[PDB]
């Protein structure tokens, strides 16, 4: 059995567009991604998600809703990434570039899948249909999925 580390991922999903951030450095740099990072000691997962959204995009929200959970395994890394995925209830400010992320709005017929993590092609359509999900993806490196599982659930 493996240990897992808690991460968050936040999608600001509005009726016709979604906010994504171009990762400027670190893990997954060069790909569009939701906003998020490691959960810190003391905070709930949801509060860590709100904190990372504020740090990385400038947006301050009072509440998120859980939409999914995805476990990532990487060849050669024993620690799993346990990623808790959230969507915003509402927003009330503008996105701002941070050192980690450059935010940009994408229309929902222009989701930039080819420049996102490959797993997003599988689970992001469920998020768009407002369906909750559990996923697991094993990667060789950054590009190649060796095994994956994706299941719709009633409760995340
Ligand atoms: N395969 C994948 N697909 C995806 O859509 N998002 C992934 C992913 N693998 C990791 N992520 C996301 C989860 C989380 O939001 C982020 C990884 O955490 P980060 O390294 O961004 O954490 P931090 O922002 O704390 O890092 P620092 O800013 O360096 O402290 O990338
Ligand atoms: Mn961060
Ligand atoms: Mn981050
Ligand atoms: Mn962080």
């Amino acid at each position: 059995m493996k240990a897992s580390r808690l991460y968050t991922l936040v999608l600001v999903l509005q009726p016709q567009r979604v906010l994504l951030g171009m990762k400027k450095r670190g893990f997954g740099a060069g790909r569009w991604n939701g906003f998020g990072g490691k959960v810190q000691e003391g905070e709930t997962i949801e509060d860590g998600a709100r904190r990372e959204l504020q740090e990385e995009s400038g947006l301050t929200v009072d509440a998120l809703h859980k939409v999914g959970q995805i476990v990532f395994e990487f060849v050669g890394e024993p620690e799993l990434m346990d990623v808790h995925v959230f969507c915003t209830d509402s927003i009330q400010g503008t996105p701002v570039e941070s050192d980690e992320m450059r935010p940009c709005w994408f229309q929902l017929d222009q989701i930039p899948f080819k420049d996102m993590w490959p797993d997003d092609s599988y689970w992001f359509p469920l998020l768009l249909q407002k369906k909750k999900f559990h996923g697991y993806f094993k990667f060789q490196g950054q590009d190649t999925i060796l095994d994956y599982t994706l299941r719709e659930v009633d409760t995340v």
